């Protein structure tokens, strides 16, 4: 009515018109791999929810209107196993990419950064940089018999020869929850660890600009949503104790927006199982904000 | 016991006798109109429950003896329809300000405001100002067909002729709530905006200060307590991802106690639906706050 | 596996050979009698259930690894009455400081704390400290009939005469919460009240570091978890609105752990019927980060 909000952006009657293409990844089966809580494959669910009703077009605290920006829906990705669905998201990401749009894939398990990853590496041939927000570093073995999880996106990124360590950054890891063995294996590929305490100590618009410093051009901003404090975001399969703010989160989401040299989006974790309100309308408004931020690029 | 609480200060006989009066008015019907969660009608009795409960008269960390202070439960406003009960509210809060008490009124949906301001505005003609302290601006138009609801308090206090606003200030929205049209509204009216961001900038207390001091004289302080964050503040109809410290709400609220300009208070959006206990407990500790200030009035 | 954690410290297959040996005291008849909900004799099952699951020996973003301490699991107290639970409870926390180890005791109400603080008392005669983490004083009278609760244990602490009051604090106390007549009697028994405010102006690393400076030498310190925001810590049996943040309880544990006249320390009031996943999360990192401060100890 008399005041629009992102559902109001959806105007683009067909996807290549669009400026930012949302895909959904409603899989779980690399969290439940990974020993976590099932759920996040109710995440684009619950997030498409709020989506229809969340977040002013023109924000007069900000001062951004995001009036101009044409969003669209590409559904979710469908596929008979775990495997055919990583193959199909890889796809589609890519062909967005192409193209020149901005894909932001709300997942799911953050499995999904694998494909998500390779998509971009084939996009931007030795020119990618990736930024992993998130409590935990993800760079966990395969299971014994070779199947991937929700703990291995970035040890299969790492393991890219055409990807340079020294632009990837764990951003907001934190020391209790990340193995010795794990952080060697990072730093060892030249990986740059960002601890939550040093993000905080900075600021973490700060220390983002920071990591974005260090990611470069075409950089892939992967947001796992337990990084953030369970108190703001309990709906995770792997609940924080400590960790980022929402409105740091929002923050930095704004910044990625605004970061010409961020190309692609994810948003991993949402589990609606576990908490099924707060926490996805915090995952909407981190689309929201990134959704501005992108409105100011030119 | 040998542990003096807010129930102790219920010791008038009297109405007349009580420098606050407590009036429930248990509704959320204006809550559904606006497409609200139901469940603020039970506000009054969960903020009840714990006022028998909490709350040391003499607090040894602030240094304020509420001891001399007289307190009485004027009970509900009981009416067969919500537009009964808002007569009956704005007649009862009236007769409180008429012989110089302070009423102080529990919900229940926001609505309440605008009654409680028309009984402000007739107590103090002309010499009347009025503080928001909300996420939301609640300037939204009526329903198609005429009716009032938890959205629309100060769109019919603005449309109040004896009203100036530029004495009216909205304090702590949020602009990823706040749709364009009606900040735009509000500031024709020369109301004043005062964002969330420019409140934890200033302090929250300074940043009242400032906004009482745009306020001044016969100052009505509105507080839904969906203002905020859902992580201190979960039981509201409509829960803030980000917003009001509880801290920073009990400084607030002691400010108003305080400031003698300060001539009565709501508190609307309590929803012991959505959560039962945490959320009753805050509402009582911020009016808990109010009292220890207004002990240490002139 | 490839990621070391707490449960792996757990090698002394001797408890004698353990530097830190942890203690269960599965009671809350204390709560119950002093008003409060039930559920903290859950507390040490939940705190276990965690204990083997979390908690990274080797911390790369604190720097310390705790890879050389032994920790062993001493089980339950186990007694057919609460008063015959504490005389064990004192009993054996005593052998364990008289050789020289440091007992961590999980409970279970605060009323742990007087039958710990006697074990002090006579393991370091005339020369102990104590620290109160927690929201209340609780120095709280007995039952009319004589019976103690999770209110009184430093009403009986401080009636012995072998202790110091003046080496006793209360920290993080409420003023909200707090009654004037129990500050009366810390302070005429020459203790020390710390308020939350004060803590939080200071810093609560720095103000821990000041309380410590008044305990002196042999200090027992006495965690209620309760002096948590329950935003951060809603499972205990009084959830605090305003309170200690998790990040601040892991830095004073974490300080506790490192400060070598720390001679003990018991975690009271944790109440998994409240809420069970977050809240014992939240004590197991209290504990690991206590594991990593004392890992630096010479
Ligand atoms: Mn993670
Ligand atoms: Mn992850
Ligand atoms: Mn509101
Ligand atoms: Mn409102
Ligand atoms: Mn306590
Ligand atoms: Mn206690």
């Amino acid at each position: 009515t008399d005041d629009p909000r992102l559902l109001s952006l959806f105007s683009a009657q067909r996807e290549e018109d669009a400026d930012i293409v949302i895909i959904g990844f409603p899989y779980d089966e690399g969290c439940v791999r990974n020993g976590g809580r099932a759920g996040a494959k109710k995440g684009p669910a619950a997030f498409r929810f709020f989506l229809q009703r969340l977040g002013s077009v023109n924000n007069l605290e900000l001062n951004v209107d995001a009036s101009h920006l044409k969003l669209y829906d590409a559904g979710d990705i469908t596929a008979s196993t775990l495997e055919e669905a990583h193959e199909k998201l890889e796809s589609k990401v890519f062909t967005v990419l192409a193209r020149g749009a901005f894909p932001f894939v709300i997942g799911g398990g953050h499995d999904q950064s694998a494909p998500n990853g390779r998509a971009m590496l084939r996009a931007f041939p030795g020119d990618v940089g990736v930024i992993n927000v998130d409590s935990h570093l993800d760079v966990r073995p395969p299971l014994s018999d070779g199947r991937v999880h929700s703990g291995t996106p970035f040890r299969q990124l790492l393991e890219e020869s055409s990807f340079s360590g020294k632009r990837f950054v764990e951003f907001a890891c934190q020391g209790s929850q990340c193995g010795a063995l794990h952080a060697q294996y990072v730093r060892d590929h030249q990986g740059h660890l960002m601890w939550l305490s040093e993000v905080r100590k900075k600021g973490a618009v700060a220390a983002l600009e920071d990591a974005f410093g260090l990611t470069g051009k075409n950089t892939f901003f992967s947001f796992d949503v337990d990084s953030l404090k369970s108190s703001d975001m309990p709906g995770v399969s792997c609940p924080a104790a400590v960790g980022l703010s929402a409105q740091e989160a929002f923050d930095m989401c704004f910044l990625a927006g605004k970061t010409p040299t961020v190309m692609m989006m994810d948003m991993s974790e949402l589990n609606p199982l576990v908490e099924e309100y707060r926490s996805p309308r915090v995952a909407v408004y981190m689309f929201y904000h990134f959704v501005l931020g992108f409105a100011t690029r030119p």
